[PDB]
């Protein structure tokens, strides 16, 4: 996007805020964008790696964190001698969307338990 | 209460987040937080530009502005000449949390709109 959205009478950019919630670098975000940009495939971290300008290692990482946060379904492509490699497809906008919102209703949550040690000690 | 907050990974003091969710002004806050200190009182416009050392005008908008926010119930004090003047008292401390709370939520509900057109 590098859209804009205001919070609390302050300047976001979106991403920054998707960043934020999901605990991601700017590579695991483009990561996260490759996936997004072909929704249907699976691809492997090889083939992402060729596919962006990146080491496999960090690649292999921001697919990993993904996978343990539940942006990404992971499926194994078997091969002709015994191994098999990991194949991932990025989840539905929509299963993600609970995710990041979860997330966001959280922080509104803190900031209101907050607010209330405001009052009861603001003397 | 001078108090630092995180919200998305940015600082604010809490105090700055009552004044953006409530519209107020320091003095606006300043004017709220005598009635916070005294749950109970009930208050003359007047009365309190002095307890606070402001022009009577000022608090004269402040207090009407939490009024309109329902933040300040209004009753009415009669005087010998067949006048009154207007007095205040802080609502039930549960109002005061539930509206800026209902007012955090709106900004949460929003951001939200905000991601559900990200890539759409």
């Amino acid at each position: 996007s590098n859209a804009m959205i205001d919070f609390a009478c302050k300047e976001f950019k979106v991403e920054d805020v998707i960043k934020c919630a999901l605990n991601l670098t700017k590579a695991d975000l483009n990561v996260m964008k490759s996936f997004l940009n072909e929704p249907d495939r699976w691809i492997d971290t090889d083939a992402l790696s060729k596919s962006l300008k990146l080491d496999v290692s960090t690649v292999q990482r921001s697919v990993k964190k993904l996978h343990e946060k539940e942006i990404l379904q992971r499926s194994q492509q078997n091969l002709d001698g015994g191994g098999y490699v990991y194949i991932y497809k990025i989840y539905s906008k929509n299963q993600i969307r609970n995710i990041i919102q979860k997330i966001v209703q959280s922080w509104a949550d803190r900031l209101g338990q907050e607010l209330k040690e405001w009052e009861n000690g603001g003397e």
